[PDB]
């Protein structure tokens, strides 16, 4: 049975690319891979709408996305970017201040706050290296002041 190990391999563009995972043990990566989901967007698809609860950490492996608050483009995300919220440092979930819309076909690999926190609480060594290394590309909770 190699189901888990196939899932680790399917997440390689996150696990082997993002510095936050350099210290993840194989067992740790297996536990994470079981919880990650790959999302496929078409151009124009909304990944997150303003007002929506930010409950997942999203890694862009492919494509481009625009972030928009108040009908203003505030950022552009691309491969290797990560957006969502700091669930390891934040007590409570909050509403999104911005829309995230796909500009092209995109692959996102996403993990829910709950499933992520569970892994972090076990593998505490990785969890501090993860925290220090995961810098959000966009924090959907923070509001840009124009």
């Amino acid at each position: 049975d190699m189901r888990a190990d196939i899932c680790v391999h399917l997440n390689r563009k996150v696990f082997k690319e993002h510095p936050a995972f350099r210290l993840a043990s194989d067992g740790c990566l297996r536990a994470l891979a079981m919880e990650f989901q790959t999302v496929h967007c078409a151009p124009g698809d909304l990944i997150y709408h303003a007002g929506e609860s930010v409950d997942s950490l999203c890694f862009v492996v492919s494509g481009s996305l625009e972030v928009i608050q108040d009908d203003e483009v505030v950022a552009i995300l691309g491969k290797g970017d990560v957006f969502g919220d700091v669930f390891w440092k934040e007590a409570t979930l909050a509403q999104s201040c911005a829309n995230v819309r796909a500009l092209t076909y995109c692959d996102l690999h996403v993990i829910k706050r709950d499933a992520l926190q569970k892994v972090l609480e076990f593998y505490t060594a990785f969890s501090h290296s993860f925290s220090r290394n995961l810098i959000l590309t966009y924090n959907l909770r923070k509001r840009i002041v124009f």
